[PDB]
């Protein structure tokens, strides 16, 4: 049929690490990621500028890609979700 | 890194309601949440141009706890709940 | 004690100027509902999208998130395919459950 696998992560992270953030996925090959801003959010460390990240990726990137947030995340706020999905043209995210 | 397999709720609702479902999600023992603000939307109840989108990442034993908390403001309120399946990753 | 019934969930991102497009599509199709999330920003092939710079508010990225039953992904990917072949945007599509399935179907 139409439909063929990869994954989708959700970064969540303070605004002010987007240039960390999206230079990592440049660097590791994803091809594309959209921002949404203005985030609120409660955590471990308190509530509250938030943004999401959200990366279409072959599943061969999620590996390399949460080896280089970890680093991040052990000294800042944040979280990845991974999720499954499905799109038509995988092409554009590889 | 190990990859550990988690539920995680979209949840949206009239902004009114935030402090009742924040409240919720905190009695029931969510560890945390993320809001998105200014939506926009269609349905059942006609057009909204607000709306807040609440996501929450929880193990599965929540679920269940959790939809049953919501379900007396879901049955008198618009909004959806969504399930998904996700990953978390820990070292 | 709550039951949940599997569906899919859409997340359609395009420029704004072509909403009416994208939520004609889902109407038609019997879709029930979708949430709008807007003024995004991101990186395409094109190149960077970025929402704050726009002067129309309209005209920045959004993304529109349509809970649909399986049997209208097909109709609408087919849909939307010949405007993504001449548009910037892309579509994903998820599993999900929800409680009550008479709400999208
Ligand atoms: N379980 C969760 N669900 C949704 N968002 C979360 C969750 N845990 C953390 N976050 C987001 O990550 C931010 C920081 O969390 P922390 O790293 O625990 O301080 C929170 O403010 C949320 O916006
Ligand atoms: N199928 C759907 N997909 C995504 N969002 C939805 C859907 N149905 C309802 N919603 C959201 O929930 C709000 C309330 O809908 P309702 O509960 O039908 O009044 C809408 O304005 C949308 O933002
Ligand atoms: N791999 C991806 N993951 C998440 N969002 C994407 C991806 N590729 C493209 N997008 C979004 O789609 C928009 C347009 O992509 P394009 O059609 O390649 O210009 C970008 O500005 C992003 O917001
Ligand atoms: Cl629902």
């Amino acid at each position: 049929i139409k439909l063929y696998p990869l994954k989708k992560l959700e970064i969540i992270l303070e605004g002010a690490h987007k240039e960390f953030a999206t230079d990592l996925l440049d660097r590791a090959g994803v091809k594309g990621y959209t921002i949404v801003g203005n985030l609120s959010g409660k955590g471990s460390h308190g509530m509250y500028a938030l943004i999401m990240i959200i990366a279409a990726v072959p599943e061969e990137l999620v590996g390399p890609l949460l080896e280089g947030f970890q680093p991040f995340f052990e000294a800042h706020s944040g979280v990845v979700f991974v999720h499954d999905i499905q799109v038509g043209r995988p092409i554009k995210f590889r």
